[PDB]
């Protein structure tokens, strides 16, 4: 019995510590005055890309630290001028609400190259290609790093040759490399092994293939390995001092591991001690914003996200039905079905629990969500498999909305000059085409943020003092 | 390029959450009165074995927890009727904190068999099989599981040919199978492999392997599936609400991560949910035992477990020598190597570290402690390697022992009689061997423990009325 593996060779890390470990494990509230020490060692650690914008950070930065999100880029393009900077954004709803017209992800994407992003990780909450498909192309037209996304889940319709076929159109569409995404660690080995082996072996081993998992069930460091056997380009990981749990795997721990395979990563050991260390020493401010839980493998048999499950709990104890939980858990998956099986991440995971704790309460869909009627009637996109006709139906009857099957944003019309007007009228407006996107994008924190910001970035963690004083 | 793997094939696990998963996660101090209610389901999990007495739990039952470490094993064999217990047994030591005679050895094996015991991990903290050798003979006459051990670690002169060789002296000893305990987390995955491999390959696939590593450093997990397709039988696992950091790889991510893969074990997910949440709700009690570093690969690099600088720390700090701690941490090695390069484990750790911290402050070895000059000297066996000539010199000539080479109980008279008169004039001495026992392991805390035993097992967790007011 045997297996094959990739010849020896250099496996390249991305390090997350910097947006995606934080938003993780301390709900995205990790002040710049926190991180900005360690941009030195992060910058000759020897990464392959620092991922430190885009995800939730934008709103973050805004609605609780009072933080221009371009001045934390640029100030990251500067403190790490040798690395290639990484953001995570979703596609035609780049970091905002809803899907915009195409000239607005033009000019985001060309501000955010112009003030130093280098690769975008682009992808769509349901994985329709076409949501992604502008975005890339503005990226491409910055002559930045094109990174399209796979957002990966279990479902009856998600199959080894679904992502292969999904790999096939990202490529199709300029992708630089190809991002496999596991927000929920629900990859395991077998099938990271089988999924990065058929893409290389469908579109050749120069495919560039990234692998993101997070640590959330516990077996993802494994799957990272096995990735790597089959033959995965990159990995992205944090450092150790904030890692695991619902964040990811440790990068110090990955690098280690590698030791005598004939695989090995080009890290400086002594960098990322520092690195370590750094954030040791930071995170006991953030505890107030800590998850409880290091390892949960529940998800594998109910398919919740525990953050999905925790919202749907909220809403099941503010109404008075918390009897109705075992219920509302087995209501989830005839939800997702009918919404046409669409990998349970934000927005879909709020849209799907929050519907299937309607029908549940009120009734089988008797009120459906004005969101997860969007869903069902395709504004959201297309769903990786055909959405129940008969729930379609509902929606349209009960929305007043005909169902659409075409690129959402082919019906929005344009709107920069509409965003640049209202806009320009808020106090604080600073005149930049930035300034009008941190309008377009949070519309309700854009007038309260413009009106603070002159007050300087602020944080919302245990100071010293109250560290001490509270030990 | 191609990796040969074990046919598809069970996979058996050991559950470690009712003994070593505390011992690592919270010093051992888990009331009997939080374990009892998970016992039905662990018994029905489909464990291989349930390690549940042993290590430092019978320390703590009788110092922390006013318990009789007898009453906790007969209660566990009684709630867990269908399960193989298991403990960890440190060969002629005993849990006791000196060799102690032949005649000794056989009565605490004995009496712990007939009160149940059904696996008996023997070791030895240098690996000296002599040191094992009674212990397991013992095991082997009241016809229980003998399990003699390997301990892992990284020094020049430890290889998988030395593994090997180690391994066939257990299997000459009568062992019924083979522990490879990695108490530090060092065991990285092509090691892992490749010393479990040759064994398989050495003494044939009959040969019985059980892994037990920890998660200290965060690559074990990795390690585990590795030795998994090197052909492991046994991997040794903690309940996930119980799992990871100085601890061990969580039971329900090693089962989950082999789905497809051709491995399988036959837990019950079910009975593992349950068991789960027992612990998880017990768990915050005990908050202030707790550590405070989830991973930590230092000692790749260092070869010094995070427990042992801890005490090197606390030693270079209640003196006002913290300036030297650069100075220890390179002087550990050479302590080490002196001794032999035996692995770092309790005692030989705090041993080496404590002969490290004279070393730099009051000299090279111008003062050796009583316990160095005892491993120097012989007192605790065989070394992996040749200990240092010109140190085991200045050891004879500082305590006036002469060097020895033999197993150290060779010198050792008959003290049985001797225990047990001086254990019955103790004020709640029972009369049985097995408080003779108690005062022989213990004959410091066996006096006051006598006393107070009448009061019954207690807890030294937070009550819930106090988590809540801290709440
Ligand atoms: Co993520
Ligand atoms: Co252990």
């Amino acid at each position: 019995r045997e297996i094959e593996v990739s010849e020896p060779r250099e496996v390249g890390i991305t390090e997350l510590v910097l947006r995606d470990a934080h938003q993780s494990l301390m709900a995205t509230r990790m002040a710049m005055e926190d991180m900005v020490g360690a941009c030195a060692d992060i910058d000759a650690a020897g990464y392959w890309s620092v991922e430190c914008w885009g995800g939730a950070t934008y709103d973050s930065c805004i609605r609780f630290l009072n933080e221009d999100p371009w001045e934390r880029l640029r100030t990251f393009r500067k403190l790490m001028p040798n690395s290639r900077l990484q953001m995570l954004l979703r596609g035609q709803n780049l970091l905002g609400y809803r899907h915009y017209n195409d000239e607005v992800v033009d000019r985001f994407v060309d501000k955010s190259a112009e003030n130093g992003m280098d690769v975008f990780r682009v992808f769509d909450a349901m994985n329709d290609p076409r949501n992604m498909a502008h975005a890339m192309a503005a990226v491409k037209k910055a002559g930045k790093h094109a990174q399209g996304t796979i957002c990966y889940t279990i479902s009856p319709v998600h199959t080894v040759e679904g992502y292969v076929k999904l790999a096939g159109q990202l490529l199709d569409m300029g992708a630089d490399s190809i991002a496999l995404k596991d927000m929920a660690a629900l990859l395991k080995p077998q099938p990271a092994y089988d999924i990065i082996k058929a893409i290389k072996d469908t579109y050749g081993q120069k495919t560039q293939i990234n692998l993101h998992c997070h640590s959330t069930t516990g077996v993802t460091e494994v799957s990272l390995m096995k990735a790597i056997e089959a033959g995965v380009d990159v990995v992205d990981t944090a450092i150790s001092s904030m890692s695991l749990g619902p964040g990811h795997n440790p990068t110090e721990s990955v690098a280690e591991m590698l030791e005598g395979t004939g695989y090995t990563t080009n890290l400086d050991y002594d960098r990322l001690h520092k690195i370590r260390d750094h954030f040791k020493a930071i995170r006991p401010k953030y505890k107030k914003f800590e998850s409880k839980t290091l390892v949960d493998t529940s998800i594998f048999k109910s398919q919740i996200p525990g953050g999905m499950l925790s919202n749907m709990e909220s809403q099941l104890r503010a109404q008075g039905a918390e009897d109705k939980m075992d219920e509302v858990m087995a209501e989830v998956p005839r939800v997702r079905k009918a919404a046409g099986f669409p990998p349970l991440v934000t927005p879909s995971s709020q849209i799907v629990g929050t519907q299937a704790v309607f029908n549940v309460m009120m009734g089988e869909y008797k009120r459906m969500t004005g969101e997860f009627a969007d869903i069902m009637l395709g504004y959201y996109g297309a769903s990786p498999a055909d959405r129940d006709p008969k729930v379609v139906k509902l929606a349209e009857e009960q929305s007043g909305k005909k169902p659409i099957t075409q690129r959402p944003a082919d019906l929005l019309p344009p709107e920069w000059e509409k965003q640049s007007k209202e806009a320009a009228t808020l106090k604080g407006f600073n005149g930049t085409d930035e300034d009008v996107l941190t309008y377009a994008l949070f519309p309700q924190v854009a007038p309260v943020f413009f009106e603070h910001r002159a007050e300087g970035p602020h944080s919302v963690a245990l100071t010293d003092a109250q560290l001490k004083a509270e030990a």
